[PDB]
């Protein structure tokens, strides 16, 4: 995340650090106490889920960790055009659930209002490191016709897009998989953008959540 600054530690605690070879891989979100929503191209062998993090180079009281019983990737992704970007993972261990470890609701509204949103992560930062500690940004919704000519070709119904005009907050890579939150609802995941991650020029594109309430549900009463 480039050009934001650390979150309020009490303020995510939907959000999950994605971990393969002992590295971060990307975001999540908590959406049940058994189950982390996160972008299809977060796949790799033997995820391990963090939640409860902040500063990923301390050991902090509040974190728990979980390896990933099944990855459930969207029927119809498809990598070339990160359409329909979306998986469900099913953790071994149900979330112990406390105030820096919670579920946030999803948007079920594919017209809903609040085009003022915030996206947070610990992938790569304007210096091009990879911040111990979660970095926030409060970004807006860009309209479909304006995201369309920015990447011509390249945006479905299954994707929104948010980015901030005036300092290129965005997401970035290691940030994948992690939520745009408007209204206090995951809107979005963080799927793809520009490069480099900067949103002044053309802005951050995020899988629409809106679009997967039925699949979601299905996968999580299987
Ligand atoms: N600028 C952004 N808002 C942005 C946010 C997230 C990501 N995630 C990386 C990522 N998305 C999709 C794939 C992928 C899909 C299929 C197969 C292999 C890979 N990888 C990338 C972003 O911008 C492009 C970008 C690329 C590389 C380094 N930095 C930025």
């Amino acid at each position: 995340l480039v050009h934001g600054g650390p979150c309020d530690k009490t303020s995510h605690p939907y959000q999950a650090a994605l971990y393969t070879s002992g590295h971060l891989l990307c975001g999540g979100v908590l959406i049940h106490p058994l189950w982390v929503l996160t972008a299809a191209h977060c796949k790799k062998p033997n995820l391990q889920v963090f939640l409860g993090k902040h500063n990923l180079g301390q050991q902090e009281s509040s974190q728990e960790q979980s390896s990933v019983v099944r990855a459930v990737i969207h029927p119809d992704y498809d990598a070339a055009s990160h359409d329909q970007d979306i998986m469900l993972l099913r953790l071994a261990r149900p979330a112990k659930l406390s105030e820096l470890i919670q579920p946030l609701p999803l948007e079920r509204d594919c017209s809903a209002q609040t085009t003022s949103c915030h996206i947070l992560g610990w992938g790569k930062t304007a210096d091009g490191d990879f911040p111990d500690t979660i970095q926030c940004a409060y970004i807006h919704l860009v309209s479909r016709e304006e995201c369309e000519h920015a990447y011509p070709g390249q945006i479905t119904q299954n994707m929104l897009c948010a980015g901030d005009e005036k300092y290129g907050k965005d997401s970035c890579q290691g940030d994948s998989g992690g939520p745009l939150v408007c209204g206090d609802h995951l809107r979005g995941l963080v799927s793809w953008g520009d490069y480099p991650c900067g949103s002044k020029e053309r802005p951050g594109v995020y899988t629409n959540v809106c679009r997967y309430t039925n699949w979601i549900q299905k996968t999580i009463q299987a």
